[PDB]
């Protein structure tokens, strides 16, 4: 079972960068979606587990990814922003940002060249690679969760699907890119960051 | 060379099925960027062949089958429509139509369910297959054309990028397929059909 | 769990057209891989789902693909060959082809074409379509299963990997395709059109 | 056009390892098909661009990537075997080695990985990344070729596709893995790793 998550914000917290009709329909339609979707996809995979059924199995991974994944992606999201958000990160964090992209602002240049690149609906990711042991910019189709198809570890993640920005800011990705900067919250992603 | 086409009707003729804020973004805005750099694209391939450097013609063509895609969709779409449009189509299509899907509903429940189904942006077709001589329902991620990517003939395509939709409809696909029926153009479908 | 099925014949039973060689490696090395693999998977993945693990899910999925389609493909595959095989078929499934393809000549040309045209690792399939009640060519990537990716119900699968006919045939498919024709068992190609 | 360069050696030069019947088979017959397609599949290209077929591109795109690709892969490969190789390197490269990977025989351990561990046919990477400045191990499935698909210079390549090592090491690629350390020029790999 898995559930969708109360918000730590009310819908128009991040007002004026993002605005409160995005918010409403990003939590309460499009992450609840994901999540209902999500439960039945794994009662029926439990089911064909059961019974051994490798063809049930496989048919229904496109299903159980993208949903899964719109679960997993949007629960991180919604830690990653607050109205209390903004400015710039420190401590370990900032120390290891310009260790590995320069400086903050080589850093957020590539993150937001790598969403707005992105071709359709997709994520870009900051993350950690546990195995190298340094910050890794990654960008991902659709729904495909950060760790579970690349291994790397999400700290932040900018949706960039038309249902997180089009209402307010239409075709401009750029001017969504540059307004999200304004409620990130560096509190979260250096807790992620400091658990690995 | 490549250029963006003039529409055969004005952004609002398709109200109130489809609002004139999203015909003028989806073509002034979203198609013009995809002939641009469809251009640009197609000027660096032709050099990158002239030098024989397969390594840039290889590097270049998510870039080309992306812009390239996204001019050939569009280009076809604009006819797909029309102010004048709605109702069934008549003659050796809507024979076709029955003989290959039992009857226009399920034809028309088909290509909905097709649409609908997308996870992410993509398209959803009724194409002609030469080979086998018959109609057939498909549907393509992002802005994969249909027969550069398929091999089948494209005869009507309903875009399901949230931004031919989204603004007037938000989440609900369900309600842009079931308007977008009043405005389909079946006189030059039937066109399309016919060349086949 | 599953189980590595036994051949039904000797692994020199297709001589001279799959020498001994390949056929014993082909099923007690290959397949028996997969299927062991297939159970580690399954055991896995068991784990994943009682904790509702998401992320291991997901990165789950690949292996379980390739080893579940791996003993899937094969599984059917033993079945499809046989030392009294060879010729054409006769009966509705005989009729099917005709009608579906033109003649049996078309069909197996058109069947060779997508075999051979695998690039890389694959499968070329014979495969009926409950939806249009027709049967229908098709090639699936590396250990990707017919049925649970593309939703037809498999008849008839030729193996382009190469450890099914590179040490007889090295570079040269054409000359394998050739050969496996005279091994095919189209009573049980037949069993498997008449039960859908 | 592109041309079938010289083998550095004779075909059984690289004995025990890897036998004459391979070399020769792989360089005069597969690679020679990848350079023969290549050009055909160019004149084509050429064709399409001049009348501003995109559908024809697009449609081309996946013979020219895997021939293209093909013959990049394999000119590489050529250069990065001698029968003088095997050992380790010296200089920079094995300091940029150990700075990245901890150990020569991590290092080793790991390419050896990313090598067995490709589902299918395909290629174990070993990269440079320019962005970051550091070495990187990347796989590739079938011919896609390193730079084109991923942005990574290559510098040395390990061949997994069963026509490079199947007649001789069979189903067990680990042998095979294990015997390729012995003729690795590491001369060619310090030069393509000097030159980025
Ligand atoms: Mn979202
Ligand atoms: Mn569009
Ligand atoms: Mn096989
Ligand atoms: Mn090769």
């Amino acid at each position: 079972k898995h559930s969708l998550p109360d918000l730590p914000y009310d819908y128009g917290a991040l007002e004026p960068h993002i605005n409160a009709q995005i918010m409403q329909l990003h939590h309460s339609k499009h992450h609840a979606a994901y999540v209902n979707n999500l439960n039945v996809t794994e009662e029926k995979y439990q089911e064909a587990l059961a019974k051994g059924d490798v063809t049930a199995q496989i048919a229904l991974q496109p299903a159980l990814k993208f949903n899964g994944g719109g679960h997993i992606n949007h629960s991180i999201f919604w830690t990653n922003l607050s109205p209390n958000g903004g400015g710039e990160p420190k401590g370990e964090l900032l120390e290891a940002i310009k260790r590995d992209f320069g400086s903050f602002d080589k850093f957020k240049e590539k993150l937001t060249a790598a969403s707005v690149g992105v071709q359709g609906s997709g994520w870009g990711w900051l993350g950690f690679n546990k195995e190298r042991g340094h910050l890794q910019i990654a960008a991902c189709p659709n729904q495909d969760p950060l760790q579970g198809t690349t291994g790397l570890i999400p700290l932040l993640g900018i949706d960039v699907w038309a249902h997180a920005y089009y209402l307010q800011y239409k075709n401009v990705r750029p001017d969504y890119l540059k307004a999200i900067w304004n409620v990130i919250n560096w509190e979260n992603v250096t807790e992620r960051y400091m658990a690995c």
